[PDB]
């Protein structure tokens, strides 16, 4: 093989070997650990908040000499070279040699560092602001640093989890939940509340993903590569959510179904679907739509897939089938734009649906509203479900037509006593030699309980 790198002679204040869950409820998860999630291990220095880094970098004359703390997932060899040469890219060339630029990207996102370092190495550095920039990064919360820039290495953690394979009833109930899902029974997700996570884990399934947002006029962004451990694609990220921002489209595995970012979650904070379940979270874009297209023949036996839209409080979720492909689109806005979702949001959803289905956008009326979405879906897809919020006060939100191939679920109406929220989810399961596809939309009221539902099957 290749000689193991020996870190003992290096200048590393904090160096240790990370233990996976299986070596410490998740006693069978041998390729992940709680090092960074949900709480960053107390041995590790914490990164500088993204907003503070942006503040320093935006006032460079005032803070060029000050430092920030950043994280990175790297290989064994990269981590050793960073710690040995004390430069951002593990280079021993002098910075001056560039002026007679190669860059490495670090992150302020704990979840991003978790994703990148799992099964590899975590490196934490302190670096002066004059060496960082984010002008050309593709991933959220990333900062490029010249490979030759000096850094102070604060921690290196070996997260390769090289350990002999493992030979309140949370584990047992979660295994039953997996068996229920894996049978193709949508009832496992009924009534147990909303779920979402900001975690990023690559799942087995590749799918087309698209984004249309008013921040980027004149373009629909299309991603056909896997959602992988490099980080959070900035097109599927919303810097305005909370403090460090949040992803608007991410995949994770079912050992965590909801985390503390899921507004209103209950049952799925406690129990899970095991890490054999693959979950795709599709949220709205800041001012527009995110969508995915799944090839039903690529769902694999004993690897069920769950799509969740998170907590619905005004946004529109579309599930649809055309041929051998399933579509999920979530449109709306995070900027409290009254009337956007039932008008511009519909237009953005149609842009995404047309892009994913490889159709030219059809001719649309001058006034685009939720009825327009019903018509578009009816004419261009085999079957569809719209889950949406309507009020007699906002006429554009009201759906007053019907099409035989389009179901609609108003998870909010004026008849609802707040507080309330909606959910909309789909399961895709290869069982009995076919791909079962079942969708479920719910309204929750009041401890929140479901009082209104629509269940739609998209399989034969
Ligand atoms: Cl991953
Ligand atoms: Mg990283
Ligand atoms: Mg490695
Ligand atoms: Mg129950
Ligand atoms: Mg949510
Ligand atoms: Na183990
Ligand atoms: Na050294």
């Amino acid at each position: 093989g290749r000689q193991p790198f020996n870190f003992e002679g290096l200048d590393i204040p904090v160096y240790f070997i990370d233990k996976p869950y299986s070596e410490l409820e998740l006693s069978f998860v041998n390729d992940d650990s709680p090092l960074l999630f949900p709480e960053m291990d107390s041995r590790l220095p914490k990164p500088t908040p993204e907003l503070d880094i942006k503040y320093y970098s935006s006032n460079l004359s005032s803070f060029k000499e000050d430092t920030v703390i950043l994280m990175r997932g790297t290989t064994e060899e990269e981590a050793w070279n960073i710690a040995n040469y004390k430069t951002a890219g593990g280079s021993n060339k002098d910075l001056e040699e560039n002026f007679i630029l190669s860059f490495s990207e670090y992150t302020s996102s704990i979840n991003s560092a978790d994703t990148a370092s799992r099964k590899h190495f975590l490196v934490i550095i302190k670096v002066q602001v004059k060496y960082i920039s984010n002008d050309n990064v593709l991933y959220a919360n990333h900062w490029a640093i010249p490979d030759e820039a000096p850094v102070e290495v604060l921690a290196v953690v070996d997260r390769r989890f090289i350990f002999p394979e493992p030979p309140e009833n949370v584990a047992e109930i979660s295994s039953i939940n997996f068996r229920r899902l894996n049978s193709g029974n949508i009832n496992v997700l009924k009534g147990r509340g909303v779920f979402s996570s900001r975690r990023l884990r690559e799942i087995y399934l590749r799918f087309d993903a698209a984004n249309a947002d008013e921040l980027r006029p004149g373009d629909v962004y299309v991603k056909k590569t896997k959602f992988d451990s490099m980080g959070y694609d900035s097109h599927f990220y919303n810097e305005g959510i909370g403090i460090n921002g949040a992803p608007t489209l991410n995949t994770y595995t079912g050992e965590y179904v909801a985390d503390s970012s899921s507004q209103g979650a209950t049952y799925w904070l406690k129990y899970n679907l095991t890490n054999e379940t693959s979950i795709i979270k599709v949220s709205n874009s800041a001012r527009g739509a995110n969508g995915i297209k799944i090839a039903l023949e690529e769902i694999e036996e004993n690897k069920p897939v769950v799509i969740t839209s998170g907590t619905l409080t005004g946004c529109t979720v579309v599930f649809a089938r055309k041929g051998e492909y399933f579509y999920a689109v979530h449109t709306g806005n995070s900027e409290s734009l009254i009337g956007f979702t039932s008008t511009s949001g519909v237009a953005k959803a149609i842009e995404v649906l047309s892009s994913l289905s490889e159709l030219e956008v059809p001719a649309l009326p001058d006034v685009i509203n939720n009825n327009t979405l019903v018509e578009y879906l009816s004419d261009n897809f085999d079957s569809a479900l719209i889950s949406y919020s309507s009020s007699s006060l906002k006429p554009n939100s009201m759906i007053n037509i019907s099409r035989e191939n389009v179901s609609t679920f108003s998870y909010y109406t004026d008849d609802i006593q707040l507080p309330s929220f909606g959910t909309s989810v789909t399961i895709l399961v290869r069982t009995n030699d076919n791909t079962v596809v079942r969708s479920l939309s719910e309204s929750y009221t009041m401890k929140m309980v479901v009082f209104n539902v629509l269940q739609k099957d998209f399989s034969a």
